[PDB]
Formats: structure tokens, sequence, C-alpha cells
């Protein structure tokens, strides 16, 4: 079994480091004064970057891999997506959900993702997708720690038996309580739905992740209730507000007042760049707003924010290979986090900040933690992002669970020359 | 020497095709009714997609590869970029320009790009970068047909001897006449500069490519003069309006009136997604406009529009590997061209439409044309874009000039499994 990771670079640290492993955990981390020789039981990072695993804080595994079945979304709109999904209803079975979820999970394992939070639609009396996902969670456990959010997609108060079904999902084992206040019939139902969500989270000791203000409506302010209730209950660390795309459209004075509460509350925020740029701004003609939440300002204020993929290869988002560096690339561009340090520090948005969002208790390259880490064939976060590098090795419990042999590119000039896209 | 390309898929065509080669040209293209066996002198596309070469219609090779020299742009702003470039002035020499241009050109060769249009700053009495680029053009000719635009970055009428220097650049061999009307001191200088640009293009029989309305100013309408002058001279095919980001901010009534002229004029448009999303919208607070020209509407109206990378690894854009599928990916998201057909047809924005922008006379998989083509390990444009596939083989004059051995990814579950990100 592997005993050491050598010649590793660490974000924010100078030089090379050696990570000692024992009994599936990291026993010690020591600085090197030069390059160490390889040997039996040593995994050579080759001066590449070593980081804790990538994290997917927001994905819908119940709908993944269904694009084009039975028909393709040709307009690309949300409206048509709903119609295309409806045409596939006859194929939505226990086994179908498990097969598709596992296909995307394998791409995630290949991409160094060891922690995933999936929302599962529980606005279904049969709870078909939820029952399937609970089995998938157990099956994939050796490779990925999967959290399941009971997501009442059609609303809690605006759908028949919505609250009873949400609670049933928690009784069956869902890890997180979801909500979608802006989709409820009225603002009052929206606010009330959040009180019910928090009461359920406290009753069952579960986390909360709300699809919050995902709409280009400057009056959609459910985020202040999410933060206020979290502050009142002293549970900010266990609470997440996903999307908050309406914040992109708020006036600055209200946003400034709100930020004081967001910081005090300690809640987490998830932005989903690939999907937000695609589905937001659809009611504008020109100019067209970007529609991503205030990521740059959150970072400047010390508010925890991170990035999710949201959807993969389905009616709502036809693209994706479940790659977090690709999600990060889009977010840095749309949010204009394009200075060198902003890009280099970008890795935090898909590693540490996401681990905090999932309330993980065993995460990070530190002595005593499980030996879960990945190796990128790049010098730092900037280099990894610019070249969109694959994950050379993914290690979990001190064992290799994925590896990618890099592509090899050659140009035939006066003589053959290898191209690695470095200067 | 290669005599045939077999088992090729072609955009918009059903089945597999065989492309016969002779004397460096395509002699014939025949449909196959099944998979053909490989043999000596046959390049097997393996049911991958075969297309004419990728094209880079807009890049600045004179500034490429300089990010972080001597310092990094930390804010990511245009203003700081200008300052960082100024700090590198002592290093700007003939040999330095050639070395950096060649580094990016090699990445382009590796990425299947055989046609490149580079703008070169000619607001320099010594014309240092231009002299260097003219040598690079000759040196790279066996692999890339490089067009050089004499770009008067500081203006034609607003910079000392601007017009004389622009003409000197044409006398030295620049292929295209540039301009930048919105940067001139006054609207009147802007309009006058375009009359001078067109007069020079007609005097020397050169193409035109204007940095046109690259500003979030709803009153920047130099594009109507570019189109009107092209229509008057009957030379639309030889004219390009780059950026036109101001169009993102025009009212709809004026845009509708303008579109009639744009179509009638026959001029070309270049949008630069990676740079436009980064540098446009910088004066907005929230909401923030996207700032890309009206690509979707141009396509719907039959107006030729295509995508360029603009900058690679420099103070104005720190990222990039000169990859056109990456440029396309950003453009499809920001322009909301996310329906299946829109994405699949996306390849046109980085192949055929760009060839038209460069007024190329030998381009396309057709009998009689030079055997210049590339092979993508994907089923169609959608698949190539989704998986961001590399160029398996680039063929020029019937000879392989670049090849990429794909990466190999494995996940170690109960048994090892190869992952190719296909469902
Ligand atoms: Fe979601
Ligand atoms: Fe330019
Ligand atoms: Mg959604
Ligand atoms: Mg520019």
């Amino acid at each position: 079994a592997l005993q050491t990771i050598i010649n590793a670079r660490l974000p924010g640290e100078e030089g090379l480091w050696q990570i000692h492993l024992q009994d599936g955990k990291i026993s010690a981390i020591d600085a090197q004064s030069g390059v160490m020789p390889i040997t039996e039981n040593s995994l050579d990072a080759e001066q590449g970057l070593v980081i804790p695993p990538f994290v997917e804080p927001h994905i819908h595994l119940d709908t993944t891999q269904t694009a084009g079945q039975p028909n393709w979304n040709q307009s690309g709109t949300l409206f048509e997506g709903i119609e295309r999904w409806a045409e596939r209803k006859a194929l939505l079975t226990h086994d179908d959900v498990k097969q598709r979820a596992w296909q995307t999970l394998k791409w995630q394992i290949a991409n160094g993702i060891q922690h995933v939070r999936t929302h599962v639609d529980v606005s279904d009396a049969t709870l078909t997708a939820l029952k399937a996902m609970l089995e998938v969670k157990q099956e994939v456990a050796p490779w990925i720690d999967l959290q399941i959010v009971a997501f009442p997609q059609e609303g809690i108060l605006s759908y028949p038996n919505g609250e009873a079904l949400l609670e049933e999902a928690l009784r069956l084992g869902a890890d997180v309580v979801g909500a979608i206040p802006h989709f409820e019939f009225t603002r009052e139902y929206g606010v009330e739905s959040l009180h019910k969500t928090f009461a359920l989270a406290q009753k069952y000791d579960r986390l909360i992740d709300v699809h919050c203000d995902e709409i280009d409506d400057e009056q959609s302010r459910f985020v202040e209730t999410v933060a206020a209730l979290a502050h009142h209950e002293g549970m900010g660390a266990r609470v997440t507000a996903s999307h908050t795309t309406a914040m992109h459209s708020y006036n600055g004075a209200y946003t400034s007042r709100l930020f004081r509460l967001l910081k005090m509350s300690g809640i987490n925020f998830v932005a989903n760049p690939l999907v937000n740029i695609h589905l937001q701004g659809r009611f504008d003609t020109y100019p067209k707003r970007r529609g991503i939440t205030r990521v740059k300002e959150m970072l400047e204020s010390g508010i925890n924010v991170c990035f999710g993929h949201d959807s993969v290869f389905d009616p709502w988002y036809p693209l994706g290979t479940a790659n977090m560096l690709q999600v990060l690339h889009m977010g840095l561009h749309v949010c204009q986090l394009m200075g060198y340090g902003q890009i280099n520090d970008g890795l935090n948005l898909i590693t540490h900040h996401s681990a905090r969002t999932l309330n993980l208790q065993d995460y990070g390259i530190a002595a005593g933690n499980s030996a879960n880490l990945i190796i990128l064939p790049a010098e730092n976060g900037f280099d990894a992002l610019r070249r969109q590098v694959p994950v050379r090795y993914s290690v979990r419990g001190g064992k290799v669970i994925a590896s990618t042999q890099p592509a090899q590119t050659t140009v035939y000039l006066e003589q053959p020359e290898a191209i690695d896209y470095k200067r």
C-alpha cells in the first residue's frame, strides 16, 4: 500500500512537500528542500499540485444523462426542457434513475470528485427517484460520499401534500432539507415554506439547502429569511442558499444592508455558472444581464461561496462532462475574477469552500485526516485552470481510485516537437 | 504519401465517407455503405468528424505570452493591463516578438488551426512588431497561412503620423487595413478615419478589418459607416467589423433598421467571446451586461458572424491555450445558443464562417481543393464541443502536420473501467 506522496506542491505554500500516509490517513506533512527520488510505495506528484478532492455541491442526478430522449431541446429554453422531460416519463423507473446517476458519478470519480450533493425531486407521491438514489448512495460510498437533498421542486405549500412528502423523504434518510420559495404561488407561501423547512431541519437534525431566488426578479428576497432564520437558530454552518441569481438584479443599497446579515448568519452560497449564464437573462432583450449571484463581493466580504455544475447532459443543460475546472473557468469569466491572484485562488471555489458548504468534517491535507487527495499535473491553480488539466491521480483512503494518462500532442515542423501548452 | 481518408463523418451528412487524395489535393469524395478496412496509405478517421481546418480570425500575436512579465495584472482590468505592458517595454524587440508569436502559433498548429489573422500595432514609428511579424508569416507558411492586419491601435487621426504609418505598413506588405473609430478623439475623426481606411484598401487592393465599436456606448455606431462604405464600393466580402460590442447595448428599433444594411452590405462580423465577457460590462455595477454582439440575431438573418480568441496569455486576457472549441464553448453560453442544433451547428462559427471572414479561396472538403483538413474524435459538432476533444490529426497538403494521442482515464471500482465521457 502507498506510504508516501512525494514532490507535491500545495496551494499558497512555497516549495515541495512530502505527505506521509498510514492506516488510510495522513500521518504527517513535511517540507522537502529538493526533489525526492521515487521508490516502492511512493506516489510521485512530480512537482504537480496536490489538493483535497474536488467537490460537487449542487447537481441533479435524478435528471442527468437524459438529453435527447426521446427528443432534443431545440430552442434550449427552460419551457421546452420541461416539455422534453415530460415526453420521457414512461422511461422514468427505479433502474433508469440508478443507471443514469451512476454514469455521471463515474465521470465525477474520473474527475477527482469525492464529495457530491445531489438534489432529488420529492414532489412525487411515489418518491421513485429518491428510493433509487438512496440505494445509489450506499453503492457509491467506497468512492464518493453522496449527500441527498429532499428537493420539493413543485413547492412545499403549492403542491398537494408537499410538506408531508418532504418530511417522508427525511424519514427515509435524505441528508438535507430543500425548498424553492420563489416558485411558491405567493410571497407569503414562500416565507412560510422557509419556516417549515427550518422546523424540519431542527426536528431531524439535518442540513438545509434552498433553491433560493433563482429568478431575475429584483423583488425576490427570500435569502434574507434564510439567513435570518439560520442566525436565530444559531445554525448557519448547516445552511446553504443555492443560486440567489436575483441578487444580480438588486439595487446596491439593499444589497449592502443585506450583506451585514449574510456575514453574521454564517450561511453558505452556491453559484452554478454554466447553468446560470444559460438560463438567466432569458426575459431581457438587449442588453442582457449575466445573472450570477454576487460572487466577487461575497469573497471580498468573507462570505463563503462556491460553484456547482447543477445539471449534466439533460433538458435544462445539454452539455457537461461533470468537470469542476470547467465550471470554475466559466465562473471566473462571468464574475470577472480575472486578475492573476483571483484566478489562482479560484481552486478554493471548487474545493475548500464547497467542503464547508457540505459541512464536511474530514477534509483537507492535514495530519489526522483521511488520505483523500488528488494530484493535478500543473504548477498551481492558475496553471491548472488555464490548461484545463485532467486529474492525474485520485487517492481515497490511501488508495488510487482513478488515474488519467495525459494526452500527447506532437506538431511536425522541420522536426517533430511535443506541445504541452506551457511557455 | 497518404492516398485516402476513410470512415469519415461530415457535418450535416448522413453516414460515412471516403476522401480521395492526389497531388496534395482532394480528388474525389465518395459515400461508403459501411466501415472500410484500414490499409497502407489510408488515414482512418475511425468514424470521427472530418472538417476543413479551424480558423483564428482575430488574435494579437504581437502581445501574446507576456502575462506576468515583469509583473502580473492583479485586478484583471484593462487599465492595469496597459500599465503592466508598459513595464515590459525594455524587452520588446524583433526577436522577442518572433519568439512569442511562434510559441502561440505552435499551439495553434497543435489545435488544428491552419488559417490565422493577427492584428499588429502600427502606432509605432519603428514598426518593430510589424517587421518581426512579416518574417514570422514567411517562416510559418508551410503550416499556417497568416494574414497581418495593420492595426493603428492609438488611432489614425488621433496619433502623430497615424495615417502615414498605416500606409507604410501596407507598403511593407500588411494584408489588411485596420482602424479603431471609437478610440479616436471625436466622432468626426472616427467617421473620417473610416473614409481613409477604405481609400487605402482600394488603393492597395487589401482587405479591411476594423476594431469597431468595442465599447459599452449605445451611441457608438461606427458599424453603419463600415457597412455603408463597403456597400458603396461593392466590396463587402473583403470587409470585417470586429467586436461591435456596442451593438449589445443598442435599442431594438435602431438595430432592426441597421440589420437591413448589414445584410445588404455583405460584410463580416467577428465576436471574441472569451475577451468580450471579461472586458465588457466593466462600468456596470449590478445588473451587469454580457457585452457580446448580436450573434444569434446575425445567424437568424443570414449575416456572416464568427468567433476569435483575441488574446492569449497576455495582460488583457491572462488565459488561453489558443483553442477554438473553448472559444466556441464560451460563445454558445453567453449568446444563449444552447439548443441542440444551435450547439451542433456551432462548428460553423470556427470553420466556414471564419474562412469567409478571411476571404479564403481554397477552403472546404471539396474536390479540387487543397487537402487541408482535420479529424476530431467525436460523432458530430455537439459531441466535439461537449467533450472539448483535441484534434486527432491535422492534414495539410495531404500530409500530417499534427497529431494528438488522446488521454486515457481509468476508474478503479470493483474492476478497472475506462471512462470516455460518452453515455
Ligand atoms: Fe438545482
Ligand atoms: Fe483585437
Ligand atoms: Mg435547476
Ligand atoms: Mg483588443
